[PDB]
């Protein structure tokens, strides 16, 4: 089938630009269950004519991995070999030889931007200049992927990685999408993407495009004003279809400007053309970040 | 879309026959992560006309639950109201009003029987008349459900229940489709089965029958064996399509006859048309448990 054409390919094909030996790479702890597998810290003797150890991240899967997970490995390999952006994950090679496939990709000091902001408190301090910084650097990233025509479809603060520098890097590609064709993705079958997340038109009519990204980065901007909250708190999940079709979102929460509340609202229109896009997006944040100073 | 279809359905439709008022529910510790989200342990008051409290099991989503959880949540509940089985768990009722989805099923004493092998040892001291005992009650409850044209799709030791007075319990039925019309299922996208037990032409082809299950029986057969021991051990799931398609299996292990071993050979043929049935595979371990004695 389609995965046994993927995998046999990968395999066989040997990007030298990627392909790393395995005798050259050194695992240690486990940093997460990601969408797909696991993820562990390593460090790599001679990556990319680096001179010495450098710390990496690995992607794997793990022993009960489904055939759903290993497509979502490969796919998140062929997004992040086209990709190149300062507010996006880097992937340094793989190894896809005599063994386990791995992903060896660049390692984030501080891990996922929803758990650095629960660590944090509002003034970690961190002030509401650092969270719009945050945003920002996120919107930039994903005009890019925008401009590339790729959908993430899974933009969330667990899917934000927190750099050296508190830089920000988009990860977890592993559920994007071309859509250079036809300009949305769409899944027959249910999607495996958090219900909360999800945009109305990708929850009901299971269609992707940049703007339901657009609704997602709401989501994620709402997470960011929380420091960490989780979305549409104490309403379970199966009630969104009802809650998001009667025109109810989440409200304004409690240390969030008018304005800032006004930028998820117009995320969260119900009319995918009715929202901004990341353009816009980066340019409101960046219009309230001059304002507070 | 076909989900939102089913869940208004679901809420709609109140069948008095399965409805529990939530006032009369008490939840407590969570017993595991499932394929679809959690199960805990719980309390029903006056559950099906018996007196007083009855100690149950609940299955519920998580907070970040997927469309794919929800829709499988949704079909377990959809097959287990329509079966009835000494070896396949019992649904009490569910709750769909005012609150989250719950499915309310019978509570298994000891957990999964992977679990309960791992903590046992071959003489818990279990023998292989046990061992046998088990592996038959599995295939007698899965006689019934093929014959129901029922597919399981995901039968493992992770998803047998092991109840008072060691009976088994098949579980886990997110996953399971009717086949009655073109005794097969297909799915066009990739499966959430862990490739480890997935039969040849399910892995390849999509392609899920009662003989699939077959396969799989074969795979649960020798985690018996083991004591619940990891298939293919050491061996990456993506190495399983050319391991399976070469012709390749697992090997005898270790505290295995020659009449078991040759059982789990057979459930995986790579022809499907040449795995024993159910009613078949019953009566092989009726035969080996009676010459044993
Ligand atoms: N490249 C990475 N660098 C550091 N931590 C990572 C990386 N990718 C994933 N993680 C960690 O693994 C978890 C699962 O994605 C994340 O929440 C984060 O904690
Ligand atoms: N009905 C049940 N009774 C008892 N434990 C259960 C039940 N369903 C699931 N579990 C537990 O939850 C885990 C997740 O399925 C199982 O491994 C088992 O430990």
């Amino acid at each position: 089938g389609p995965l046994s054409l993927s995998v046999d390919a990968f395999k066989i094909l040997e990007d030298p630009k990627w392909e790393f030996p395995r005798k050259n790479l050194v695992l240690g702890k486990t940093l997460g269950e990601g969408e797909f597998g696991k993820v562990v810290k390593a460090t790599a003797f001679h990556l990319k004519g680096r001179a010495g150890y450098t710390t990496v991240a690995v992607k794997m899967l793990k022993e009960n991995a489904s055939p759903s997970e290993l497509r979502d490995l490969l796919s998140e390999f062929n997004v992040l070999k086209q990709v190149n952006h300062p507010h996006v994950i880097k992937l340094y090679g793989a190894c896809s030889q005599d063994g386990p496939l791995l992903l060896i990709v660049e390692y984030a000091k501080y891990g996922s931007l929803r758990g650095f902001l629960r660590e944090s408190r509002k003034v970690r301090a961190l002030t509401m200049g650092d969270l719009i910084s945050f945003a920002w650097q996120i919107s930039q990233g994903m005009q890019y992927l925008a401009e590339m025509k790729l959908v993430h479809r899974d933009l969330a603060a667990r899917n934000i990685l927190v750099a050296e520098g508190r830089k920000m890097k988009i990860s977890d590609f592993g559920l994007s999408r071309d859509v250079y064709e036809e300009d949305s993705y769409v899944k027959r079958s249910q999607g495996r993407i958090p219900v909360k997340w999800m945009a109305i038109e990708s929850l009901f009519d299971h269609i992707y495009t940049t703007q339901s990204d657009v609704w997602s980065f709401g989501v994620l901007l709402w997470e960011i004003v929380t420091l960490g909250g989780n979305p549409y708190p104490g309403i379970p999940p199966e009630r969104l279809f009802n809650l998001l079709k009667t025109g109810h979102r989440m409200e304004r929460p409690d240390n969030c400007s008018e304005e800032m509340y006004r930028l998820m609202l117009q995320c969260w229109k119900q009319e995918p053309d009715k929202r901004p896009v990341f353009a816009d997006i980066s340019k409101d944040l960046e219009k309230m970040m001059v304002k507070r100073r």
